[PDB]
């Protein structure tokens, strides 16, 4: 039909249909994960795969003067040597978020629950651009948003 079996022969290639690239924070908002979602998936099984590729709204700089939030791509879940206090879950893990090429671990607690903006998107865009990394395609976004609904439901 559409998603029927696993079509995985992608070492490199040209994706059809969602062949264009995400240039809207809105599409990044459907694949956007908030800490609330992470919180509820915190106790769940291997969600790390599902969240990998999806984007989270992390705030870096949000503490001093202006609420600075940026788009960060989730690159897996790593463990921390110290469990933190979050909406009541207790977890010693984090995701490896990435802004362009900024691969860094952030705790669920630093994550936003608000929506993305053009300012945030463009800032991530400049990070990816400055990294030489390409923006994701709408196919990926589709696969992520679909994976999201399968994770929650």
């Amino acid at each position: 039909m559409g998603s029927s079996h696993h079509h995985h022969h992608h070492s490199s290639g040209l994706v059809p249909r969602g062949s264009h690239m995400v240039s809207l924070p809105e599409e990044l908002n459907r694949v956007r994960l908030s800490r609330h979602k992470l919180e509820r998936w915190c106790h769940m099984p291997f969600f790390a795969k599902t969240v990998t590729g999806c984007f989270v709204r992390i705030g870096i700089g949000n503490h001093n003067s202006k609420p600075v939030y940026r788009v960060a791509e989730i690159t897996g879940v790593v463990e921390t040597a110290k469990v933190y206090q979050l909406g009541g879950t207790r977890t010693n893990k984090g995701l490896q978020l990435r802004h362009g090429n900024d691969q860094r671990v952030f705790r669920l607690e630093f994550v936003s629950n608000q929506e993305f903006t053009e300012s945030e998107f463009m800032k991530w865009k400049e990070a990816m651009f400055s990294a030489g990394m390409q923006l994701p395609t709408l196919d990926e976004i589709n696969k992520k948003e679909l994976s999201i609904k399968e994770a929650l439901n």
